[PDB]
């Protein structure tokens, strides 16, 4: 119900559900 | 029902539900 | 029912339902 | 309901529903 | 139902449910 997140600085964030993704 | 994100600096950003993302 | 969403300086932001992107 | 979205220097900006868009 | 989460300086983040991401 409550999602909060708090990244600084990154690559090739997934955050979802049911999610595909590929880094390359 | 409440979604909140924070990012600083970053790429490739998949936040959602059933997405399809490829990096390269 | 509510989404906030805090982007600074990023790139092949993904953040939908059921969306489908690829970066290349 | 509510949809806010706050994105500063970025592109390709995916963030509806049932939306297809590549980058390349 | 209360998700947070706090990551700073990293990459290939894979913090969902039934999530897919390979990094190479």
């Amino acid at each position: 119900d409550l999602i909060k997140y708090t990244i600084f600085n990154s690559s090739g964030i997934q955050i979802g559900n049911h999610n595909y993704m590929d880094v390359g």
